[PDB]
């Protein structure tokens, strides 16, 4: 019903091509000319949008028929769906905990007749997951109402059949997409540990930096002793080479297939360490190649249910494909993103004891990491909010709590990147709950 | 021969060295070359 219809509807033409060919000499359309339908090939090749009523030649009150209908079926998946670590049927939270590696301490026999039941805590950090997508795939389809477009059942039911492909294609491509927003988000948050590298799909010499960069650093996180600057927790963790995956996208990789490894004699020795998983590229802007443990995704899956019903006043049936999932990433798992442009000096202040309970009266030793993304010092500042007078933190983070404190506390590491006009206060933050002490009271103490 | 980038430098160079065979007039250099690729540093 749509009545006067172009077969040029969006046609944003070139230049046309029935002149060409009959303007043609030594043109190169001269090949066509000896053609006896090339206009109406040239008319029709292209697909037709919109189907218009044709009359058949010999009987013009007859009308041509469609004599073939081609459903096409496409099935798509997800790039990073081995990174799935399973099923959580029951228990909604996910508990990750994880022991850091203690101080040396000076031998002194003197200072240990005091000290024998000192008692000390292990430096040990947890970290909790939960299930966040919790969504479906609605798809309703009036059956009856598709009825009158085919006229045949093979075509009718392969066609439904494709519909409810389309909804299980929809759920895994926004899987994937979920999990390419994890890693914007950690990177949005500034969790990665940052290597700012020249963009490498310009010069090869960039590109080449570039490899060395991403083999080196896929080493220096495979370091037998560990390390605490590629975890976000800033906890010792050592890797493992086959443990990592690379992720970079299909730019890159033909740029090292072509201008590197075509060349190279040992190609073992240019390659990448990890193993690569090719995806269409991130969002955030100089976000290139993201190198993480296997272990980085935390995805768990809750919930895969179909639910259908027929509404028998409305013909057609619903379809919900439920899909409930945790959605998450380990900040114990090694992480490290290479960016092109600018970076923050520091993108990340991390505070060790993240939660604390130290008694009224009582302290706290605090640590920062700044993650620092340069050989520049930056000078980090400890302070304490939601505090009493005297509640207070000393410069090298050792926290003094009041000894009348009973609000919870909160400690910051603040560092400045920027300047007097326009300072970046760059924030690490950790909590205390006092859970107070008793027997004291009076004055003078 | 000493060859220096002081950097912002995204074309690649070519090094030579040449010799003056001949006379006034009649420079017929022999020319040796070199490749000089270059590798981004900030």
């Amino acid at each position: 019903t749509f009545n006067d219809v172009k077969t040029s509807l969006g046609i944003t033409e070139s230049y046309d091509i029935v002149n060409a060919i009959r303007n043609s000499q030594g043109d190169n359309f001269k090949s066509y000319v000896p053609l006896a339908t090339a206009n109406n090939v040239a008319e029709v090749g292209a697909g037709i949008l919109i189907n218009q009523t044709v009359q058949n030649d010999f009987i013009t009150s007859l009308v041509d028929r469609i004599g073939l209908v081609v459903i096409r079926q496409v099935s798509l998946n997800n790039p990073l769906k081995k990174f799935k670590k399973g099923q959580i049927p029951l228990g909604r939270t996910i508990e990750e905990i994880y022991t850091d590696i203690t101080k040396e301490k000076q031998y002194d026999a003197e200072e240990a007749e005091q000290k024998v039941f000192e008692r000390e805590m292990p430096n040990v950090k947890t970290l909790f997951h939960e299930r966040n997508r919790q969504g479906f795939y609605h798809q309703t389809i009036q059956d009856d109402s598709l009825k009158t477009a085919f006229v045949s059942w093979g075509n009718f039911e392969s066609f439904v059949s494709s519909i409810i492909n389309a909804i299980y294609n929809s759920a895994e491509v926004d899987e994937y997409e979920y999990m390419k927003l994890l890693v914007d988000n950690y990177y949005s948050k500034g969790l990665f540990t940052t290597v700012k590298i020249d963009e490498p799909t310009s010069s090869t010499g960039a590109l080449t930096e570039f490899v060395k960069k991403m083999r080196a650093t896929a080493r220096k996180l495979t370091l037998p002793q560990g390390s605490r600057d590629w975890n976000s927790m800033a906890v010792r963790t050592r890797s493992y080479m086959e443990d990592l995956h690379l992720i970079i996208d299909a730019d890159l990789e033909a740029e090292l297939d072509v201008d590197v490894l075509a060349k190279a004699f040992n190609m073992n020795r240019t390659d990448f360490l990890g193993n690569v998983t090719v995806i269409d590229g991130f969002a955030s802007t100089g976000l290139e190649a993201v190198l993480v443990d296997k272990d980085w995704f935390m995805v768990y899956d809750n919930l895969h249910k179909m639910e259908t019903v027929r509404n028998p006043r409305g013909l057609y049936w619903n379809y919900y494909y439920h899909v409930w999932q945790t959605l998450s990433v380990s900040r114990f798992a090694n992480a490290v993103a290479f960016v092109s442009g600018d970076v923050p000096a520091v993108t990340q202040v991390i505070v060790s004891p993240n939660i604390a309970a130290v008694k009224q009266g009582g302290q706290q030793q605090f640590t920062a990491y700044v993650r620092a993304t340069n050989a520049k010092d930056h000078k980090v500042v400890w302070s304490v909010e939601g505090g009493s007078t005297g509640t207070a933190i000393t410069g090298d983070g050792l926290l003094s709590v009041s000894g009348n404190e009973d609000n919870q506390l909160t400690v910051k590491a603040t560092v400045d990147i920027g300047t007097e006009d326009k300072p970046k206060l760059v924030v690490g933050e950790a909590v205390v709950s006092i859970r107070p002490n008793n027997a004291s009271g009076g004055a003078q103490a």
